[PDB]
C-alpha cells in the first residue's frame, strides 16, 4: 500500500543532499515523477519513522509535499514523495529576486499558510518551518516539506538548542527557553518565513550569533520590515511574534488576514 517496491523505481538525477543524505529525482513504474530520499545509514531513527509514516500517509493537502510511500523491506529505507521541479524556496527566492511582483510574494505566503492551516487542523507540528524547508514546483507553487521530520534526526548538533545546526533564528522564545513546541511555535516560524519571502531570501538576524538572537527576541526585539512588504503585510508576519504564545493567531486567522490583503493590494 504505502509500501513501495523499489523495483518499481528508476533513479534519474541527483537533487542534492540534506540531513538524511542524498535525494534523487526518478520515476515510479517509468511514468510517474517522484523524489526519493535514499536515507543515509546512521542519519535517521528509521524504526519510529516507519510507524509514524502510517499517520503521515493520511496527510493530504495540495500545498503539502505529498508522501507517496516508503521502501522498508530493505535498509536503510527510501522515502518517496511528490517531485518539486524548482527546488528549495530559499534558492528560488534568491535566484528570482528582481522578477517577483509583490502580489506574487503574498501568494507564496498564502500557499504556505494553507498547508499550515491544514496541519494545524490535524494537530500536527512542523517543528522546523523555514523557507529552506519549502519547495517550489513547475507552477511556481510553494509547498511545505519535511513536516514532523525533526523527530527522527540523529544529529546532536541539530536536535539540541545549543547545537550549531539548531534553527535558532526561526525559534520562538518558549522553544529556546523550555523546548516547548506547539502550533504557536510553528506560527512564530511562519512569521520568519514570511519575512524571508519578502526579503527575497535574506538570512534573518544575519548580523547576530544564535545567542545574540535569543537575547534579542527575549528583550522584545524583532525583525524589521522588508521594504517590499506593505504595513498590512508586515502586520501579518509581526503578529506571529507575540511574546505570549497564546496571543499569537492561528493559521486559520492568518490565512483570512492574507486573503484580505490580497484583495486590498490587487
Ligand atoms: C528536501 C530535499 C533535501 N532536504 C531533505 O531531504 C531534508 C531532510 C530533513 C530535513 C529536516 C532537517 C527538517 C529533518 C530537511 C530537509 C535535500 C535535497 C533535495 C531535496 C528535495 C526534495 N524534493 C521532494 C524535491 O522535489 C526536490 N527538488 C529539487 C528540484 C530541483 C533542484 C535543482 O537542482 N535546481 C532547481 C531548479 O533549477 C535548477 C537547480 C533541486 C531539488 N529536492
Amino acid at each position: 500500500a504505502w509500501e513501495i517496491d523499489p523495483k518499481d523505481l528508476t533513479f534519474l538525477k541527483e537533487l542534492g543532499t540534506g540531513q538524511f543524505g542524498v535525494v534523487k529525482y526518478g520515476k515510479w513504474r517509468g511514468q510517474y515523477d517522484v523524489a526519493i530520499k535514499m536515507i543515509k545509514e546512521g542519519s535517521m531513527s528509521e524504526d519510529e519513522f516507519i510507524e509514524e509514516a502510517k499517520v503521515m500517509m493520511n496527510l493530504s493537502h495540495e500545498k503539502l509535499v505529498q508522501l507517496y510511500g516508503v521502501c522498508t523491506k530493505q535498509r536503510p529505507i527510501f522515502i518517496i514523495t511528490e517531485y518539486m521541479a524548482n527546488g528549495c524556496l530559499l534558492n528560488y527566492l534568491r535566484e528570482m529576486r528582481h522578477r517577483f511582483q509583490t502580489q506574487q510574494l503574498l501568494e507564496m505566503c498564502k500557499d504556505v499558510c494553507e498547508a499550515m492551516e491544514y496541519l494545524e487542523s490535524k494537530q500536527f507540528l512542523h517543528r522546523d518551518l523555514a523557507a529552506r524547508n519549502c519547495l517550489v514546483n513547475d507552477q511556481g507553487v510553494v509547498k511545505v516539506s519535511d513536516f514532523g521530520m525533526t523527530r527522527f534526526v540523529l544529529d546532536d548538533e541539530y536536535t539540541s538548542s545549543t547545537g550549531t545546526k539548531f534553527p535558532v533564528k526561526w525559534a520562538s522564545p518558549e522553544v529556546l527557553m523550555y523546548s516547548k513546541f506547539s502550533s504557536k511555535s510553528d506560527i512564530w516560524a511562519f512569521g520568519v518565513l514570511m519575512w524571508e519571502i519578502y526579503s527575497l531570501g535574506k538570512m534573518p538576524y544575519e548580523r547576530f550569533t544564535n545567542s545574540e538572537t535569543a537575547e534579542h527576541i527575549a528583550q522584545g526585539l524583532r525583525l524589521p520590515r522588508p521594504h517590499l512588504a506593505s504595513e498590512r503585510v508586515y502586520a501579518i508576519m509581526y503578529s506571529c511574534w507575540h511574546e505570549k504564545a497564546d496571543e499569537r493567531p492561528t493559521f486559520k486567522i492568518l490565512l483570512s488576514n492574507i486573503l484580505d490583503v490580497m484583495d486590498e493590494e490587487s
